[PDB]
This record gives structure tokens, sequence and C-alpha cells, in this order.
DNA sequence: CATTAGA
DNA sequence: TCTAATG
């Protein structure tokens, strides 16, 4: 957590690079398991040799650790950090729509900067187009204050279109966070669950709503179950407009909400841990259900849920307010 | 780890 | 169809 820090971070830098600037899936995969194990080991690695004892630790990375231990740095690391191309790739990457594949291609074409991308708006797609559009506000955090404002309007039309809806705005917001990166809207409807062969419109009706009122402003992607967009809060009585916000709305079978709710609400750890416990408790939890375990090794059969509580009662735990689902 | 775009 | 990019 800290006695093995420099090593871990260095490695992951090492790993993140192979994946991105290069295509080295494997090396990258390499640096990761290593960067993983070395993180677990309870003592101060004092030499590669020592590291090397480890699993996934080869001559390659161990060599790497000596150098880092020996001298406060690493050239390979220093070289990359300098490398304009590779820099370039990391950069373009921030552009929502942009991935490594693109990055690279873009770079090869010579598009390396913000401006580059502009000049060639043609070379980019709608997503990427949008991404480029709202790059600044896309990297901006969302104050709860706003979060509050957003969730309000949203439940608002949700309600309006059909009173039979259920929306929850999950994530850290849901968890109390003083700020969020985007807004995550979970959605369901009685008239939609497991078997009841859809009602795409169900999703459809809302986005449309939000749009008509100006909440929704662009479309990153619209599917019959997962919309992905951009939104904004009505820029008040002037002098202050709002940044373009990333938002996601998703449809869900009323029969699997709460799990998914539970889940997407986190925290990553809270979940893992709760889930771990459900294992002892003779259960199985996952993004959609909760199945009781059969000693044969495994089992099935989706226990019925109607609330965040049921899942809890099931594994006989303490209801944790989402406030404190921190871990 | 599944959904969406796209080419 | 595949492949990329999001989460
Ligand atoms: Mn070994
Ligand atoms: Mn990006
Ligand atoms: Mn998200």
């Amino acid at each position: 957590e800290t006695l093995n820090g420099g090593i871990t971070d260095m490695l992951t830098e090492l790993a993140n690079f192979e994946k991105n600037v290069s295509q080295a899936i494997h090396k990258y995969n390499a640096y990761r398991k290593a960067a993983s194990v070395i993180a677990k080991y309870p003592h101060k690695i004092k030499s590669g040799a020592e590291a090397k004892k480890l699993p996934g630790v080869g001559t390659k990375i161990a060599e790497k650790i000596d150098e880092f231990l020996a001298t406060g740095k690493l050239r390979k690391l220093e070289k990359i950090r300098q490398d304009d191309t590779s820099s370039s790739i990391n950069f373009l990457t921030r552009v929502s729509g942009i991935g490594p594949s693109a990055a690279r291609k873009f770079v090869d074409e010579g598009i390396k900067t913000l401006e580059d991308l502009r000049k060639n708006e043609d070379k980019l797609n709608h997503h990427q187009r949008i991404g480029l559009k709202y790059f600044g506000d896309f990297e901006k955090r969302i104050p709860r204050e706003e979060m509050l404002q957003m969730q309000d309007i949203v439940l608002n039309e949700v309600k309006k279109v059909d009173s039979e809806y259920i929306a929850t705005v999950c994530g850290s917001f849901r968890r109390g966070a003083e700020s969020s990166g985007d807004m995550d809207v979970l959605l369901t409807h009685p008239s939609f669950t497991s078997e009841s062969t859809k009602q795409p419109k169900l999703l459809h009706q809302v986005v449309e709503q939000l749009q008509k009122v100006h909440f929704i402003t662009d479309t990153l992607s619209k599917g019959e179950t997962k919309f992905m967009g951009v939104c904004q809060l009505p820029s008040k009585n002037d002098e202050k407009e709002y940044p373009h916000r990333r938002i996601d709305i998703r449809l869900i079978p009323k029969d699997q909400y709460y799990c998914g709710v539970l889940y997407f609400t986190g925290s990553d750890i809270f979940n893992k841990n709760m889930r771990a416990h459900a294992l002892e408790k003779g259960f199985t939890i996952n993004e959609y259900t909760i199945r009781p375990l059969g000693v044969t090794g495994v089992a099935g059969e989706p226990l019925p849920v109607d609330s965040e509580k049921d899942i809890f009662d099931y594994i006989q735990w303490k209801y944790r307010e989402p406030k404190d689902r921190s871990e």
C-alpha cells in the first residue's frame, strides 16, 4: 500500500505504456500481474532478486526493479515520459470517443493536438465530434449542488411521461460524494422485466422527454436499453451558463433493479466485500440477481427482490445506508 | 462485460 | 461481421 508503492506505480506506468503507445497486450498484461503481486508482498522489496522470487516476476521486471531501487528513476520510464509521439497518444486519448486505436492512427496521420483534431473535424465521428466539442466541460467535475439540480429535473419528466417509472441516480452521488464525474441514471418499469420481451419505447419515451425540455442536448448513442448522452442545466437569468455534462440512462427489467441498483451504487469495495459475505451466507450476488448456493459446487435460482433490503435480509447483514456503503 | 457504432 | 470505445 506504500512499502511497495514506487515499484507498483512504476510498473503500471510501464504497463499502461505497452497497451497504449504500443500494442504489446501481453507485456502489458505482464507488468500488470507483476505490479499486482508485488503489491501484496508484505515486505520491502530490497532487490530484484528478492522480487524475482515472485510469481510473474521474471528477469525482465526484476531487472527493472533494481534500477528503480538503485537510482531514483528508470530511463525507459524517463524516455517514454519524454517521447512526443507516445505523449501524444496519451493526450488524444482524453477525447471521449478516442481510444488507443484511434489515438495511434490519428497520430500517424499527424493529428496530435487539440487544434489538430479541430482542423480535421471531418476525420472524427459524431461521438468524437461531440467529445471534441465538449472536451473542457467533459473533463470538469459535477458539484453535488448540481447533481441535486440534475436529479430533480430528471425525476421530473420521468414522472411526467409515465407515473409508473422508477429512476434512481446511482454512483458516488447516490453515495453522498461532494462531487461526481457524470450522472448515472438507472431505470426500470413494471411493464419491463426478464422475459416480457422489451418495450424499447420505454427507454425511448424518456430521452425524448428530457430533450423536449432541453435537458438532453446531444446523443452519444441511443440503443433500445442504454442511452449515453450530454446534458445541461438551464442557464439561469444570464451571466452564468452551465458546462456540458455526460449523462447515462439505462433500461432495466423491474425484476433486476435493486441488485443493479445495489451494485452500480458501489462502492467497488463495498460491493466486493458484501458479495464476499454472501458467499459464506450461502449466496451469490451479481449485477442482476442473487442466487442461493448449492453445495454440489454451485447452484442457481434467482431469489426474489423488491428492495435494497431483501438482498440484505437475504445475506443477514446490516442495512447500510448508501451513505456509508463506502467500503 | 455488455452495449452501441460503424464500416 | 468485426472491432472499437464506454462504462
Ligand atoms: Mn518466479
Ligand atoms: Mn477518450
Ligand atoms: Mn458512467
